[PDB]
């Protein structure tokens, strides 16, 4: 067991951040969630199980930190995805906007939809589902964020390891859920391995 720094994050909003994040991909994964598309999001035969990583959060970190709404360069968090949110209540509790950007993201997929075929094209990306597909990325299981209360925003970086969002390949694989997984939480659909 190993604490991540006393940086001025809260163990309540990296909690949030982590149970929300694992708490969708369920839903994804168990054919839960309804997709703007139509119907539901095809149900996962292995999506992956999060662990929070303090190292990831240190990346995420050095983003926020700088109070500036705007992705991070492949090289200041290298071999990661990421995911931004903002909004303009700078003092906002960290764990309330740990809530706010995970819905934000996650909502998506109900708003602008994404369908039944999960191959990241451009057309897909261009509806503007990108931070929905990085949250349940079947391969990304490492998940590290920060909440900083800038000046006249309340920001929010999530990074995830490995990267999601690869062109051209499949958000995850579509199947009937621990299809594929011989480590499975049957409760919940979801694979540590």
């Amino acid at each position: 067991e190993f604490g991540c720094p006393d940086n001025g994050m809260s163990e309540e909003a990296r909690q949030k951040f982590l149970e929300m994040h694992n708490s969708l991909r369920s839903s994804v994964a168990l054919g839960q969630a309804k997709d703007g598309a139509g119907g539901n999001a095809p149900k996962a035969a292995k999506m992956k199980t999060m662990a929070y990583d303090c190292e990831v959060e240190k990346t995420a970190m050095n983003n926020a930190k700088q109070c500036v709404f705007k992705h991070s360069q492949p090289n200041q968090r290298k071999g990661l995805g990421e995911n931004i949110f903002m909004s303009s209540d700078s003092g906002m509790d960290k764990a309330k906007a740990a809530e706010q950007a995970s819905k934000a993201w996650f909502g998506e997929l109900a708003e602008k939809g994404v369908g039944q075929n999960l191959k990241l094209t451009g057309g897909l990306f261009s509806r503007g589902v990108g931070h929905y597909t990085q949250m349940v990325w079947q391969e990304t299981v490492k998940l590290g964020c920060y909440v900083e209360a800038c000046s006249n925003m309340c920001y929010v970086v999530c990074q995830y390891g490995p990267a999601g969002n690869m062109m051209g390949k499949d958000i995850y694989e579509k199947g009937e859920p621990c299809s594929k997984c011989e480590n499975c939480d049957k409760e919940k659909g979801l694979c540590s391995a």
